[PDB]
């Protein structure tokens, strides 16, 4: 199993965050994770489980959820992803979840609705060397319903940028850039450029 701790600042929300995740995989296919994020201006809860369905030698698909508790209240994300092995050194994924709400919120025409989501997320992992691995996420995801993101737009990005250092088998340190679209607000203002940067270290439990 690994233990993942992390800490982040945002710089449009102006807002520190922290991660606790624990997660394991299993000879059968089965992965879970649990984590906790604190979010800092100057809680949630997540949950999940996917399964690995071996197509071949190189791709799999992984049907999963994630659950997510906070304090509006519970969101579930039943999800397909796939991903191809291309070499020892490079793995490709895609994904898509829907994210839908157990709660109604007050939409843009002033009725109780659902804020559900499509979220689409694209990840490139390579291993450069013994030392580094590189990651890229990309992410896309857009409103079902009558709302809009703090960028005012029905959708919005975000790209991770990870790299990774194998300081020994059991230890991996790991710094990463996000650009989280216009997604900040701060102080009462929406549409600011959201900057994140994290850093973190991943452990063998
Ligand atoms: C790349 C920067 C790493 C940032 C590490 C963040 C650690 C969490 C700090 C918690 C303090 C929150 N605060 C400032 C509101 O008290
Ligand atoms: C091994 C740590 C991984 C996180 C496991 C979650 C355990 C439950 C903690 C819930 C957090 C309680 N809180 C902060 C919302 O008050
Ligand atoms: C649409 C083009 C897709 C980009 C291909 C990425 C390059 C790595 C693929 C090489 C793997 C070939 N093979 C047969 C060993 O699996
Ligand atoms: C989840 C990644 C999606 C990959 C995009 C499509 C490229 C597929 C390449 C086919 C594999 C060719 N082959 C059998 C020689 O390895
Ligand atoms: C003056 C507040 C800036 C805090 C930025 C934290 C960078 C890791
Ligand atoms: C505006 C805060 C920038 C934080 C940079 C962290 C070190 C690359
Ligand atoms: C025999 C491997 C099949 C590749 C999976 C394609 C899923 C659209
Ligand atoms: C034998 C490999 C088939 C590739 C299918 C690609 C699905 C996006
Ligand atoms: C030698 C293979 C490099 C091509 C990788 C391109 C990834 C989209
Ligand atoms: C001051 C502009 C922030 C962009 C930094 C990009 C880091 C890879
Ligand atoms: C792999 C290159 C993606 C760069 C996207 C950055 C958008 C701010
Ligand atoms: C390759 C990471 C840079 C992302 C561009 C966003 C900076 C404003
Ligand atoms: C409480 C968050 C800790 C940040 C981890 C940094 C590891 C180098
Ligand atoms: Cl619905
Ligand atoms: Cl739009």
């Amino acid at each position: 199993a690994t233990l993942d701790v992390r800490g982040g600042y945002r710089s449009g929300s102006h807002a520190y965050e922290t991660r606790l995740k624990v997660s394991e995989g299993w000879q059968n296919g089965w992965w879970a994770s649990m984590e906790s994020n604190t979010w800092n201006t100057i809680n949630d809860v997540q949950v999940e489980v996917n399964y690995a369905i071996k197509l071949d030698d190189q791709w799999t698909v992984r049907p999963g959820m994630l659950t997510h508790f906070s304090s509006n209240g519970t969101r579930y994300g039943p999800y397909v992803k796939l991903s191809w092995d291309a070499t020892k050194d490079l793995n490709f994924g895609i994904r898509y979840r829907y994210d839908w709400k157990a709660y109604r919120q007050q939409d843009l025409s002033g009725d109780m609705s659902r804020d559900n989501v499509h979220r689409w997320d694209g990840y490139v992992t390579y291993h450069i060397n013994s030392d580094f691995t590189f990651a890229w996420q990309t992410t896309l995801y857009s409103k079902q319903n009558d709302y809009r993101y703090a960028n005012h737009k029905k959708w919005a990005t975000e790209n991770a940028f990870v790299l990774q250092y194998h300081m020994t088998p059991d230890i991996t340190p790991y710094i990463e850039y996000d650009y989280l679209d216009r997604q900040g607000v701060y102080n009462g203002r929406d549409n600011l450029s959201e900057n994140s940067y994290r850093i973190g270290v991943s452990f063998k439990l």
